[PDB]
């Protein structure tokens, strides 16, 4: 679990969105595993606007933060699950690092702010859904 709170938006994994998230839907994209819903309180997370390839992510299955080098956002094959058939997920960045399914939502951050959230993993790899291109999150 885990979300990004910026301004009047809440950003979560689309496969983990609640009824409230869908009833207050702003934008969703199955191909990116992202859903953004509206909120009444103001969020103070800063979204990074950069091309950083190093950062730190929170791993709930270990109650620890880990530093990682990660790839540039791209289309990566993701195996079938109870939420999606086997497909290419776009805007996905991989790193070598521990992750388990319940780790989705954990934030990835660089010196500039929030980069994205855990969305995929397996075999010593962890994948993060990028949010740095969603410029509208700030206005
Ligand atoms: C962080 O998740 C994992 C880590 C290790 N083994 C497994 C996982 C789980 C995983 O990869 N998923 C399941 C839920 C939907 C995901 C998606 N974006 O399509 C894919
Ligand atoms: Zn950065």
């Amino acid at each position: 679990s885990g979300a990004i709170y910026v301004g009047n938006y809440r950003v979560v994994n689309r496969h983990l969105a609640t009824h409230n998230d869908w009833a207050n839907l702003v934008w969703e994209d199955s191909s990116r595993d992202l859903l953004v819903s509206s909120t009444t309180a103001q969020g103070c997370d800063t979204i990074a606007r950069c091309d950083c390839q190093t950062g730190v992510y929170y791993c709930s299955s270990r109650r620890k933060h880990y530093p990682v080098s990660f790839s540039k956002p791209s289309l990566i094959f993701v195996e079938a699950s109870e939420y999606y058939p086997a497909r290419y997920q776009s805007h996905l960045m991989l790193a070598v690092g521990h992750s388990e399914p319940g780790d989705c939502g954990g934030i990835l951050r660089c010196q500039h702010g929030v980069v994205g959230i855990v969305s995929t993993g397996g075999n010593g790899l962890v994948g993060f859904a990028d949010v740095r291109d969603l410029l509208w999150l700030d206005e």
